[PDB]
């Protein structure tokens, strides 16, 4: 069942910022590691002076990674003179985020049809407010309200090029990589409690719910379904550690745990990541025993062939189905010192209509298949 | 004259250590940037629960890269009874240093003989300690003292593997890269003032000094002249800023400058390095025009060939001479977000006795063969 009750309009996911305490080194190796070509900046050479922010992309995926200068540089300035191309930025803010949480997600920002009206609705409907409406050389309008932790739901409406104040970046410093990722699929909060949680974001956006593992978790999305922002809760006391509670007390508390960035060609993608794993990239989880990959026949047989499945073995690629659907996920390792934020690549098969969002679900159903897999080892035992 | 002053002995540069927000981060950009290999790591996997350290190598030079931890996971120890590697380390200086300097360098530190002599014969001779000698698993002393702004030179020295609690890093994530950099060859510090920074210097460790353009500098050298400190001033009221005082500003206050690193085939590490400048690496400052690189026939024609100056030109090399001996030089530009630190990378030909440390000087020449190079633009006027 689909409502379809958001309060105001809702495009799609439009950026995710990173606070950093060096925007340049955590760009640079995302930007080699997940094939995504530098495309803006905003920084000393901009005439900003108060942060530093660089801009990825990858497909309609787009990434931001920022962090403060010294507050010195702009010591003499008041918001009504900034420099700074994002006027929600604060020096105290990032650098108070940073030292708590370490790297990872200040802002899940979406596009919508009218930021400001955005803002108040939201507002009206229980968000606290973060950052107030502003408009941008009367072109782009951004408002901010929290969302869980220091996390902030971003809203971001275009009158008609990521922001005003932002250059093209360079060419020559703008290598053309892509590995194939293409869209952000689903933002996913760990929260203490999720009841309370799920009841305020829905609350104040009207998303709806979307249709023993250490984690309770639900799903809200938009109307037409292309933004998922997930939330998971912790199960305590399990025989092993909930992986929510490691990530609350690493963090610090609540924030965003993972991102899914949507591949047009997973195989691609995977080769690509794990090409580069030991020189600068990203690492992935430990693969799943043969057992896993020979339970795919009686899973998924029926939608992917024995190459393909041969193919899934290679890369380590887990796969999940619906009753609409199929999906390929895989898991990196954290991307960070702490063991809090990770990324996820997913492709989705089938729900043809374009394709419908959250088509094949998020991966359930693979915990439960991941343990009986583990029968590798019994097998190996006898 | 090398009067041989040394107040302890002194062997060689040991390691640089970075003070990050994100250790992971740094350390992955600059190891695929300069081809240097993951070896050691002091981490949550290793008991670690105050800082994430971790070490590359590339033949004897060590860069570390540190971030601190949530201080919630070690709230319960005390100094005797620290899970941290590095005795020295503390969350709180941690974060202030990297809050007010951004990514730079905290510990320049060289191998003595006693480390704890060297300390205490330090601070008799007016060094300013910053973390007392601790003798680590019985086997390795580490002591520091204050070098200039929030920089330590940090003293270790061996009884007989980089430090103990560390573990040698997995072989999987241990890619053997290697662009050819063997060793540091000099670390240098941008102060307010030079003459005390000097006289504080030389005084507590017997370093003697070694044998227009915005900055005035010297050079303090131990007894085989293997370890050099030099140090740089602004020239205050020039054509163009200094770039020593734009330093300071964007650093607040002294700091270090560059790390110059002897490669062994200097065409092979920057033909690497340029390679790789936008897919994560580092770039280079501008090259000279081709005019620098027609004067290198008169300047250096005894040294190298018409093909290995060509060469020079393709990658933007500089190149100066002493009365002694050649270098080959060039500079990176900012290794993070601010105009702060940068890498020099260096060969020297000559002064084969083994080379003497030093041979050819550090590149003070090039100030002037570079401006009058800018003569390529009275060339194209014509
Ligand atoms: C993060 C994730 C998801 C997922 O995406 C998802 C959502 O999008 C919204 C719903 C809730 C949720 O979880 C799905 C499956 C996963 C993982 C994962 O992280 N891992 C890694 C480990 C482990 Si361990 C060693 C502590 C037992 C998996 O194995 N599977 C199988
Ligand atoms: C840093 C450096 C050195 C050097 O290593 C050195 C020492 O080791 C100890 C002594 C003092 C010192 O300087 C030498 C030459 C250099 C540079 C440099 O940084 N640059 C870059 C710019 C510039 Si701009 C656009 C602001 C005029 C050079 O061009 N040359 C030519
Ligand atoms: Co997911
Ligand atoms: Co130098």
């Amino acid at each position: 069942k689909n409502p379809k009750s958001d309060k105001f309009k809702v495009k799609r996911f439009h950026h995710i910022e990173f606070w950093c305490g060096d925007a340049t080194n955590v760009a640079r190796r995302f930007s080699w590691g997940l094939g995504m070509r530098f495309s803006a900046k905003s920084d000393l050479s901009t005439g900003n002076m108060v942060h530093a922010s660089y801009l990825l992309t990858s497909g309609d995926l787009r990434f931001l990674f920022t962090a403060p200068y010294s507050p010195s540089l702009s010591a003499g300035e008041i918001k009504p003179t900034t420099t700074a191309s994002i006027p929600s930025f604060d020096h105290g803010s990032c650098r108070s985020f940073f030292s708590s949480h370490g790297l990872g997600v200040r802002a899940v920002a979406i596009e919508v049809e009218d930021a400001e009206s955005a803002f108040s609705i939201s507002v009206a409907n229980g968000a606290i407010p973060s950052s107030p409406p502003i408009v941008l050389n009367e072109a782009v309008t951004i408002a901010e309200v929290k969302l869980y932790g220091d996390v902030v739901l971003r809203y971001v409406s275009y009158k008609a090029e990521f922001l005003p104040g932002f250059e093209r970046v360079e060419d020559a410093s703008s290598f053309p990589l892509d590995y194939g990722i293409r869209r952000l699929d689903h933002a996913v909060g760990n929260v203490p409690e999720l009841g309370p949680a799920l009841t305020y974001v829905a609350g104040f956006t009207g998303f709806h719910q979307f249709a023993e593992s250490g984690l309770n978790s639900a799903v809200l999305a938009s109307n037409d379904e292309m933004v998922l922002l997930p939330i998971n809760e912790p199960v305590h006391g399990t025989k092993r550690k909930s992986q929510i509670q490691t990530y609350l007390e690493h963090n610090e508390g609540a924030g965003l745990q993972h991102l899914a960035l949507m591949s047009e060609d997973i195989f691609r993608t995977l080769r690509e990541m794990r090409k580069r794993s030991s020189i600068g990239g990203f690492d992935f989880m430990p693969s799943p025993p043969p057992t896993y990959y020979q339970n795919l026949k009686k899973r998924v047989g029926d939608v992917l062939s024995d190459d393909q499945i041969k193919e899934c073995e290679e890369l380590g690629i887990l796969v999940d189905r619906d009753d609409q659907g199929t999906l390929l996920q895989i898991f990196t390792k954290p991307l960070g010192d702490r063991p809090t934020i990770f990324i996820e690549i997913i492709q989705r098969v089938g729900c043809m209509m374009y394709q419908s969002g959250g088509c094949g679900g998020f991966g359930k159903g693979n915990f439960s298949e991941l343990f009986k897999s583990i029968e590798e080892y019994e097998k190996t035992l006898e």
